[PDB]
RNA sequence: GGCCGGCAUGGUCCCAGCCUCCUCGCUGGCGCCGGCUGGGCAACACCAUUGCACUCCGGUGGUGAAUGGGAC
């Protein structure tokens, strides 16, 4: 069962092999186009590696996100987008 | 990274080179053999992982390393 419309992209199937801090800015730079970015939050644990959040401030930015990104390759690897199962902290602090 | 034993080995500097998970270099180290033992995944490598978070957090491996020339 797919997943509801949210202010932040899932993506997973990232490279991971990319050190934390360059993944977060080589994201920001293909994806700031489709509007303002509150935060990406990427992990390398084991349960965490190669995926991340990016969250969007308008969920339309997101949705165009997810819909024009989905299979970019980054990093030699087809990225995979959805929108996360629920809100982050971020969101809820807020609306 | 640290430690011990055996054997071998004239000396002190100089230049160049090479080595390394553990005070990356010129007041580290760069004969042979055997064994004892600590830290840490930070980097690098390999294994495993396709995983939905907002709590930092998988594992194993490396020193089982590296030479020549010159001056007294
Ligand atoms: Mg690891």
């Amino acid at each position: 069962p797919e997943t509801r419309p949210n202010h932040t992209i899932y993506i997973n199937n990232l490279n991971e092999k990319i050190k934390k801090d360059e993944l977060k800015k080589s994201l920001h730079a293909i994806f700031s186009r489709f509007g303002q970015i509150l935060d990406i939050l990427v992990s390398r644990s084991l349960k965490m590696r190669g995926q991340a959040f990016v969250i969007f401030k308008e969920v339309s930015s997101a949705t165009n996100a997810l819909r024009s990104m989905q299979g970019f390759p980054f990093y030699d690897k087809p990225m995979r987008i959805q929108y996360a199962k629920t809100d982050s902290d971020i969101i809820a602090k807020m609306k």
